[PDB]
């Protein structure tokens, strides 16, 4: 049934990681062809009956903001670019163009007339006018999220099936630095059969040319089979621009650029212009134009040739729009004509281009290899590796999880009912997925757009969380208040959402404080949402007005709770240290909220005069020599002071860690007769080269290994308590915190690089663990790929995204660290994991950003750090290049990535109120999970149609044995349901017609989608 996939390891023609073992990675003049070689080619290979067919492909890349935000340039450059795109194309039959970035498209189709709609709609139905991918952008393949990749996917998507009525089969992704097996991975659920991908390191680039395996069929690390196979077709030469697109001389095809001959303020940097075409000029223009495309055609296996046509944003002009078009009609007319070149050419799009080469494949003339492996970490040139991006404003990284997390569970929320038109749902969510998707682009997300850009795309994920709080807030009221009761006013805020870890403390004061008393109000209720398909307990804490508060669930159940002081980190600028004050007016309850799968759960907080049976207080103590008082109001255990001094704790029946002196995790002790495996946290800093290539927002260009940072004499907090304990040291640049609540513990650090000019800070593990040269990150949240240190290769090749999680391990020892915001990470020794905080640059890099990064913001990072024991588990074999999560470490992710949600009721009572609200969900087994679920109808809809993505991640086997868990059928989620069909990803196709209207759990690894349709 289920392919294994742990104990086959594939066999692939190519397997990254084993090609980068083989690789010298040697950076030699190729000539023109400057990281090549002199290609040759004998002028017999075709001939009258074995042409060589070459598609010129004309194309436009339009930034959905870089150097301009999204709307300056949709004014300035995108809507002239697509206006000019109709006219053109209209009056020339022949003329082809392709297009990718379907938030720009989406903006100027719903702004034109109704008679350019149609000529538009008929451009496209022609053939004339293709798209390709048709995402909402062309997103960054790195610190992206898988479900963020198909959210922006399926919001392009859905929009072209409405107004295009068209969905692309082919993907084009000619910008991404660098390129992920996630993409393949969606795109062949999402009914795609091609792709194209060009950012590869150079030496991957000579090495897979020479070999001709620049296509393949791109399958997962894991994939046996090859069911998961997708066509891929990685472009050759360092640019997709016109003088790296033809050819291998970029001096000869720059003079194929007709753009650049003057009078729209371009040139050739190889000193050769262009020259109009002409009857005296053609054969010689030719002869040149024909040597490069056959040389190119040498690097692939086929007689059909890829030549695209473009470069950013071109084609804005009508007098641009002429200019490349007649010229090229010119040099078409004559080499066609001229027999001795056995040449067709023409102007094509993507699609044409390979449907072609897969007719040339059935025709017998080509098979193709098979590959697996990811394209990280690129480099375009000499030791210019781009891991810096994988860090650059991690505040925005930080918060693309957030966001994430947000449209989740407001789409889920709200999915349970139909809602009238007045409610402003559907307005609100397209909204919020529509920033958010924007955000994915390779710009956004990645940290390397200027300063006006980002706060422009800061303002509109803003704007989204807003919308799916309104969203979350109106479905809460609707789902826990009796049905007869129920009077919603769709402005109304019946509650505010309560989030502990963003902004997060330090970063803002966000948070409302529960404003209990005698004489004014002695109870609030709460409401807990777990997005999760599995019963789920979780801390959750609130600021309350007093420390005498009791928590009761709504079958007034006494729940036991734990209140702490409000503490809050201080740069004194006349002590100059920086310590911790503490709130006398607000407090922190904490309690463990249990809630059903994707339910609800109320609670209530009372005050009382004096302390409450089931509520108990913690413990404080401050380590610093100089200490002075430290008073908090009401809370009725004193603080204690202390001189530095190592200290150990331990909550529950979980781990024992003990801390240095400097407030630092030193230790960790699984079990109570089991070691003290050392585990030691550290701060250092990296610089900057004062000879050379600078760091800048894309290249990490580092002055050699990481100095410690100096760290003083700092100021170490300890709060101790039944429920939770924790250390908190202010370190200088960060405050480091680490949580404890009875298992892996959870790590905060609050990052302000403040004015430190050239300066990267990272955060590096050492342990005993004796990995050698191996260790393990994850792409996109989907999969852990293993990697291996290359010493062959400069420090900053080794980093890599670390966009949720990394490990290493021996035979017997595991170290996971999760994280709640993709950064960039390696394991420089064996024994280390380090992951980078912030950077602040103050050179540009070369890369046309114009700009350094100086506008770095204080940001809460989140962790869970995982040591286990491994010699039990049932691992992939030496050869086998995926890695596989266990149960806790799998877990400690969800609780980073989608936390419970906490709700606060606004008003002084809630009438009609419910105690639960999913209690009769199926309780899933742990590796399953609904990554999405979407109502797909508005309410005038007599049949109501609900989306479900399913997911199952693959866990390792330890020995825990499994306890009995319900099978989950999403299609019975939802009364009356009268059909559930299996579709692509988007939702866009259906593919199966399902008996019973039973929705089958997937396979491990495997993401379906599932769509019920409700008689109702
Ligand atoms: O590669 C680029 C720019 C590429 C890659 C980085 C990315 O930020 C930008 C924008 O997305 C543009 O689309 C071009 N991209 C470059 C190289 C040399 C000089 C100037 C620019
Ligand atoms: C859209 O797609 C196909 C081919 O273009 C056509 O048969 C159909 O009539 C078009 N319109 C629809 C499905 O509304
Ligand atoms: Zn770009």
């Amino acid at each position: 049934q289920c392919q294994d996939v742990v104990q086959d390891v594939p066999n692939v023609d190519v397997q990254m990681l084993e090609l980068y073992d083989r690789m010298s990675f040697k950076d030699i003049d190729g000539g023109v062809w400057k990281q090549g070689w002199n290609i040759k080619y004998d002028p017999l290979k075709y001939n009258a009956h074995h042409k060589l067919k070459v598609f010129v492909v004309p194309h436009s890349h339009n930034d959905p903001g870089w150097i301009q935000t999204f709307e300056e340039y949709y004014q300035h450059d995108t809507k002239h670019i697509l206006s000019n795109a109709l006219r053109h194309l209209h009056d020339n039959p022949e003329m082809k163009f392709i297009w990718a970035e379907i938030s720009y498209f989406a903006r100027f189709y719903h702004d034109l007339g109704e008679n350019k709609k149609l000529q538009m709609k008929s451009i496209v139905k022609n053939g004339q006018l293709e798209f390709v991918t048709g995402g909402w952008v062309m997103p960054d393949e790195a610190n992206s999220h898988w479900r963020n990749v198909l959210l922006q996917l399926t919001e392009g998507q859905t929009w072209l099936k409405q107004f295009m009525n068209v969905t692309p089969t082919a993907s084009w992704a000619i910008d991404p630095f660098g390129h992920s097996p996630t993409m393949p991975y969606i795109l062949q659920k999402s009914g795609f059969k091609n792709m194209l991908i060009q950012r590869t390191h150079y030496s991957v680039k000579k090495e897979l040319a020479q070999q001709r395996q620049l296509e393949f069929l791109w399958r997962q690390i894991w994939d046996n089979k090859g069911d998961t196979a997708l066509f891929t077709h990685m472009m050759p030469f360092y640019s997709y621009d016109i003088p790296h697109t033809c050819g291998p001389d970029p001096k000869v095809c720059c003079q194929f650029d007709f753009k650049r001959m003057g009078s729209f303020g371009l040139s050739c940097p190889w000193k050769v212009p262009p020259r109009t075409i002409s009857d005296q000029n053609v054969a010689a223009r030719s002869d040149l134009l024909v040597d490069q495309w056959k040389k190119k055609a040498e690097l692939y296996r086929t007689n059909v040739l890829l030549i695209p046509l473009g470069d950013d944003f071109r084609f804005k002009q009508n007098t641009e729009w002429d200019v490349q078009r007649v010229n090229y009609e010119r040099l078409f007319e004559h080499i066609n004509s001229q027999a001795h070149f056995n040449v067709q050419a023409q102007f094509g799009t993507l699609q044409e281009y390979f449907d072609a080469v897969h007719q040339a494949e059935r025709a017998g003339q080509a098979e193709f290899p098979t590959l697996s492996g990811d394209f990280f970490t690129y480099a375009d040139r000499s030791d210019n590796y781009w891991s810096g991006y994988y860090t650059s404003r991690p505040y925005h990284k930080r918060m693309d999880r957030v966001l994430m997390h947000y449209v989740r569970a407001a789409e889920m929320l709200s999915a349970w009912h139909s809602w009238d038109g007045m409610a402003r749902i559907e307005e609100r969510l397209e909204q919020a997925r529509r920033e958010l998707s924007l955000f994915q682009h390779h710009d956004g997300i990645t940290g390397t757009a200027k300063t006006h850009v980002v706060v422009d795309y800061e303002q509109r994920m803003q704007e989204a969380l807003k919308a799916c709080q309104m969203v979350m807030q109106q479905s809460v009221y609707r789902l826990l208040t009796k049905p007869s009761i129920y009077s919603p006013d769709f402005s109304f805020s019946y509650f505010t959402l309560d989030d502990s870890r963003w902004p997060g403390s330090g970063v803002e004061d966000s948070r409302t404080t529960i404003i209990l008393g005698e004489d004014i109000l002695p109870s609030k209720h709460v409401v807990m949402h777990n997005t999760l398909p599995h019963w789920r307990e979780q801390l959750v804490d609130f600021y309350v007005s007093s420390p005498f508060v009791s928590v009761t669930d709504l079958a007034n159940n006494p729940v036991e709770a734990q209140v702490s002081p409000v503490w809050s980190w201080h740069h004194d600028t006349l002590t100059k240290t920086i310590h911790p004050q503490g709130s006398t007016t607000k407090y922190r309850i904490i309690f463990k909220a249990r809630v059903p799968p994707m339910g609800l759960a109320t609670y209530v907080l009372t005050i009382s005069d004096s302390k409450p049976e089931h509520t108990s207080y913690a413990s404080n103590l401050l380590l610093r020599k100089n200490p002075t008082s430290l008073p908090l109001g009401q809370y009725p255990e004193d603080v204690k002071f202390g001189d530095p001094r190592e200290i150990s704790l331990r909550v529950g029946n979980g781990p024992t860690l003990a801390f240095s002196e400097q407030g630092l995790l030193k230790s960790i002790q699984l079990t109570q007769d089991s070691p003290h495996v050392p585990v030691h946290f550290k701060f250092l800093k990296y610089g900057v080269r004062s000879h050379g290539d600078r760091s800048g927002a894309y290249l990490f260009l580092p002055n050699g290994p990481a100095s410690p940072v100096e760290l003083g004499q700092p100021v170490v907090l300890v709060t101790k308590g039944k429920l939770e304990s924790s250390v908190s040291v202010g370190l200088p640049s960060v405050v480091h915190q680490t949580i404890m609540r009875g298992g892996a513990p959870e790590i905060r650090n609050l990052v302000d690089i403040g004015s430190l000019d050239n300066t990267e800070i990272v955060m590096r593990l050492e342990t005993h663990i004796d990995s050698g040269d191996i260790f393990y990150t994850d792409l996109n949240g989907l999969q852990f790929i293993k990697r291996r240190r290359l010493d062959k290769l400069p420090l900053q090749a080794n980093y890599y995204p670390i966009p949720s999680g990394m490990f290493i391990e021996d035979a017997n020892t595991r170290l996971t660290l999760l994280t709640g915001q993709p950064l960039g990470g390696s394991s420089l020794a064996s024994g280390e994991l380090e992951i980078m905080q912030d950077r602040r640059l103050a050179s540009d890099d070369e890369r046309g950003l114009g700009q350094g990064v100086l506008d770095n913001k204080p940001v809460l990072h989140i962790y869970r750090l995982v040591l286990e024991k491994v010699n039990n588990c049932v691992r992939p074999s030496k050869l086998h290049p995926a890695g596989y999560l266990t149960s806790a470490a799998h877990k400690a992710s969800q609780s980073l990535l989608d936390p419970l949600d906490k709700f606060i009721f606004a008003e002084n009572e809630w009438i009609g109120a419910q105690g639960q609200f999913g209690g009769d969900h199926p309780s899933a087994r742990e590796d399953l999970d609904v990554s999405v679920m979407r109502r797909l109808t508005k309410s005038s809809a007599k049949t109501q149609r609900v989306g479900y993505v399913l997911h199952r991640t693959n866990l390792m086997q330890c020995g825990t044995p499994e306890e009995h868990t319900q099978k989950l059928d999403v299609c019975h989620l939802l009364p009356n349901v009268a059909r559930c069909e299996r579709t692509t990803l988007t939702f866009l196709q259906n593919l199966e017609h399902l008996d019973g209207m039973v929705a089958p759990e997937v396979c491990p690894m495997e993401t379906a989608a599932y769509v019920s349709s409700h008689s109702s």
